[PDB]
């Protein structure tokens, strides 16, 4: 199998889950006792978030960057981001880095196009679901149309997000609040819904979504898999 | 701070702990949005678990040898190896990686010297509690001298270890097991009992014992933070 390359503490918490079902999906495909072989780059977030506060991309895709060629050395052969919200800055990475770059929209784009369709839906953070990065990767490697709330709704989730699953609280209104949003764009034309983060996931259950979902994070992690072992669309 | 390097996979599910303590240390410390700067090299289980069985140890030396290398040239400070096992061959590793090796015994024995003890249990695979490797360092040292399990509890120990832990069974036909165990070595005079496996912390809760607990992972990932904010022994 090739090795993957990390690159991750943006939180440390959301990374486990990478590191987890990436050697789940390799113990799955070889049987036995195999594990993954990975290297993982895990930054201090502090002084990401510093960048990031003040809009200074360009500081954050420099750290990053320099984060993925140190992998590269290590002999990874291919990179994943594991946050959503940092690949703002994956041109970086991915002009910079002589690897493959794993971008999470692709392998969520590789997942909706397998699934027949070309309209679907995006939650996440208002910043995620406003700026370029998310969307425009969809259209221009897919031509994936991508539906967003509207400004109001969009406040709204994002305020849950910020305010409740950072936190622990998934509540039976906020579920509520956000189904009822995937209906709305559903009549608008989405085929299914993109859930750009784990906790969306972990307070819309797909009993509850109205749409297929689509779960940005867990793709990600399957489509690091299917490279490391050369399948489907990295064979 | 300074990076740690982890050498781990040895097996995966026994890496999250250590990854999990160390960044939740880091925050303890630094408080706000720290966390730790980690390199992590996570092999291929299969392989090693095949040379142990084959008694190719060499083989292994050379591999976590490499890997920590490999660490090394992506900006690695010092090396933490998430496996006590695997210090059978700490001394192809410290000899060629020369970054700082945070010995797991070391931090355990500097525990044990700290409490005023010199005589304690110790659980691990048959390696780690057969062999001279992890023991002969606490004794060397610091005179420290272990009991270990009879005969058949040991191979019970083991297989436990091997077919359960590092696939995700945990059980309390398993942890009650490791508790009577305990309750028999303290009856022979054991001061104290060492996890000497770091998998041995994923499935008995310490307040099952009745000798005081030394946790290899949990004190070798408080010594991996130490190192990295060069705090107490680390100067
Ligand atoms: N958890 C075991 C791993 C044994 C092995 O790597 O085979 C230990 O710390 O030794």
């Amino acid at each position: 199998m090739k090795t993957i390359g990390l690159l991750g503490g943006m939180s440390w918490e959301s990374t486990i889950p990478y590191y987890r079902l990436i050697n789940e999906g390799i113990k799955q495909r070889l049987g036995g006792l195999h594990s993954a072989q990975v290297l993982l780059h895990s930054v201090d977030f502090h002084e990401i978030e510093e960048c990031q506060r003040r809009g200074e991309w360009d500081k954050t895709g420099d750290i990053l960057a320099e984060a993925a060629l140190g992998l590269q050395r290590a002999g990874a052969e291919g990179i994943v981001l594991c946050t959503n919200t940092m690949h703002k800055v994956a041109d970086a990475i991915e002009s910079r880095c002589t690897l493959p770059f794993l971008h999470i929209a692709d392998a969520t784009g590789r997942a909706i196009t397998g699934a027949g369709m070309t309209r679907v839906a995006l939650l996440g953070t208002r910043y995620t679901m406003e700026q370029d990065f998310y969307r425009g990767r969809l259209t221009e490697q897919f031509s994936i149309n991508c539906l967003i709330p509207e400004a109001d709704e969009r406040a709204k989730i994002n305020q849950i997000i910020f305010e409740e699953l950072c936190l622990g609280q998934f509540t039976e209104a906020s579920r509520a609040y956000y189904a009822q949003v995937i209906a709305r764009l559903a009549e608008q034309g989405a085929q299914g819904v993109i859930f750009g983060s784990t906790e969306i996931g972990l307070l819309v259950p797909e009993e509850r979504s109205v749409l297929p979902v689509f779960d940005t994070a867990a793709i990600h992690a399957e489509d690091a898999v299917a490279f490391m072992l050369s399948l489907e669309h990295h064979h």
